[PDB]
């Protein structure tokens, strides 16, 4: 297992960019220290600059749900770019993607496209405060909503309704609303307990506060309508990203019409994006959603991912390793702790030392997993039953050691 | 001049998105409210959904400096996308662009790529505070302290009023967001001196000026080096991109190198890097910036000469392929002056130009842009249209 070229490229990168990456997690410092430089990706695979091929479970963090470089998405992009890469003015593609999104997400009646999950969460934090006239916002420890700066931020344990109620009591008429990942993926994979989302919906309504779902990662993955549709709980606002861009930089935030009306130039809340509604980004997103509309899509994702997760758990047992995990559609998690995992605190009980060795072993078996214990794993419509079998055979080999 | 399809599309848009647009300025509010919907762009032109062709002076706000849909940029993108549109991991292209950006910009010794000018400025404001340990920042009109652009005395005053509290000063070395406004002689130098004097950072927002005013931007053009600068647009070839860099030791604070957290799941996108690398290479060809200054100087002068002959009060100016034209006698030194402009006249002017086949920024407070694709004839035709429109008004 050679990674010479990656080391060469990474070494050079450290003198050009901070830590030699465009995003901190890529630096592998939490699972080793020596990341692998990608050359190309296709379907369920990615290839090293050294020629090593991997069965990918990162899917560039969520967008590649139809597989890397889907022929139809690429063909669509080829045609679209002949028309120019950016307009800086309105184009019909924006209407189409917006209409598709409104039809897909229960809470979305009006949308605004931006360029990243960060920009979307940033903008939604502002409509929240602008609309309610209140400044404090409630978020959960472990949840990630971009690197937007945000004393006005109250935090609480994920899956803790009583902690949420307490914050409202301690801050009467000061809570603009509650924002969260209806299903966590940024502190490992964590599903909401029975009644948690509903409860959040009940208390926010009770206090005229907004319920905001960050579905940047779960949107169009957990279900076409995302978690909100899947679990039948409708927020007032929700953010989107990744998948709706089909690989290109994209983001979006929308929800109830009367709230979105505050967004400029409709309303006073100023939010701008010079290259927003990018025609290439719109094209890939549209094609990606149409593909997701085909028959058996989500059934297939759940099918192969449930088998993956279970197998991973069965193998940990057989090999004598404590572990817990779970999966909903094509999103899963695997922790090295007996758990169960209900919040970030639990998740951190994981044997990070072991995960590190496990991650590297898997790498040597040609499997590419998220370089961190606190990241959900992803599957795609391109992953074959064989890819799942191969991933499990690899898991056994690696865990049989450890 | 029919705009039926644009009207239908924009009408439908308002029931789907806030104001029927992705960015406020596209709504044409300050110029009639009847935006035109683009279908495609090429070279120096843009085409309506109604089939109307325009000589474009917006260039999607700066990225199209080598022309719209340049054959070599598109070819490079086609070739790159066979390898995937996004990795979520390091790729060689990042090193290539990062290195080219370092070589090009005087103050940048280390860069971090992001996905927008917004993310970059957002990150730079954070390194400023993180690095100085101070919370207040000075910006210019047009924890936040503001002052009139081109007012060194107003800036000195803020420092005296907040001893040891100013992390630094951030600005567009050349203004384009409140109309085109050049820095008066000694201004940028002055800012450099006072920031240095108070151990405060000097930050240049060259998202719009970078690689346009000059390969090295305004900081290179005017010989004034900041400690940190943000980039965008052009380095992306049209695709969403952004970047911030500067002194090595300051950038070391950026995660994972340092404690200041800033992330971008899709940052360093291979398609954006490819298009950015190809655009910079094209700009490295012979006579590029001399060409931009040549046609843009003629355009601006003619625009001013025409206003004169038609009896309209106006002022403007241009540096490289960036210009401004205000309907006020000026001169314009700051936003306050810019606001004396006859917006009512501008609107009528902007529409009449649209009718003559010329697409200008739908706002008096936006700089104009030219590209290597604009030919002498396009400039001729633009001035000829300028006269027709201003002969009326």
């Amino acid at each position: 297992f050679k990674t010479i070229k990656s080391d060469e490229i990474f070494a050079a990168a450290q003198k050009l960019m901070p830590g030699g990456v465009s995003s901190p997690v890529r630096a592998f410092k939490s699972v080793g220290g020596q990341p692998i430089v990608f050359d190309r990706v296709k379907d369920a695979y990615a290839w090293d600059v050294d020629g090593n091929r991997y069965i990918d479970y990162v899917g560039t963090w969520g967008p590649a749900i139809c597989g890397h470089a889907h022929p139809e998405v690429i063909e669509a992009l080829k045609v679209a770019m002949e028309k120019g890469t950016s307009f800086g003015a309105p184009c019909a593609l924006e209407n189409v993607l917006a209409e598709m999104v409104n039809d897909a997400v229960p809470s979305i009646e009006m949308v605004r496209f931006v360029n990243s999950g960060t920009e979307a969460c940033m903008a939604v934090l502002r409509i929240m405060r602008a609309y309610t006239g209140r400044d404090k916002i409630i978020k959960f420890e472990g949840c990630y909503h971009g690197h937007a700066d945000m004393a006005n931020t109250l935090t609480t344990p994920y899956n803790d309704l009583e902690a949420v109620k307490a914050l409202f009591a301690e801050n009467p008429g000061e809570i603009a609303g509650v924002i969260l990942e209806p299903i966590v993926g940024n502190s490992g994979f964590i599903v909401p307990d029975a009644g948690f989302l509903e409860g959040l919906r009940e208390i926010t309504l009770e206090h005229d506060a907004l319920l905001v779902f960050d579905e940047v990662m779960t949107g169009f993955r957990i279900a076409y309508g995302g978690v909100q549709e899947k679990f039948g709980v409708t927020p007032d606002l929700t953010t989107l990203g990744k998948i709706i861009g089909g690989g290109l930089p994209v983001g979006a935030y929308g929800g109830k019409r009367e709230i979105m009306q505050l967004v400029a130039p409709a309303g006073p809340m100023y939010q701008a994006g010079t290259l927003s509604g990018n025609p290439l980004a719109m094209t890939a997103g549209i094609k990606t959603l149409e593909l997701l509309r085909q028959p058996g899509t989500y059934e297939y994702l759940d099918q192969i991912t449930k088998r993956l997760s279970d197998g991973l758990l069965a193998i940990a047992q057989e090999t004598g390793h404590a572990a817990c995990g779970g999966q909903v559609s094509g999103m899963f998690g695997f922790f090295f702790t007996e758990g169960p995992v209900h919040n970030y605190e639990d998740a951190k009980k994981s044997d990070l030392q072991k995960f590190s060795r496990f991650h590297r072993g898997m790498l040597e078996q040609g499997i590419y997993l998220a370089p961190s214990q606190f990241e959900a794993g992803f599957t795609s419509l391109a992953h074959t039953e064989e890819d799942i079998d191969a991933t499990l055979a690899a898991a056994r080999t690696v865990m049989s050691a450890l």
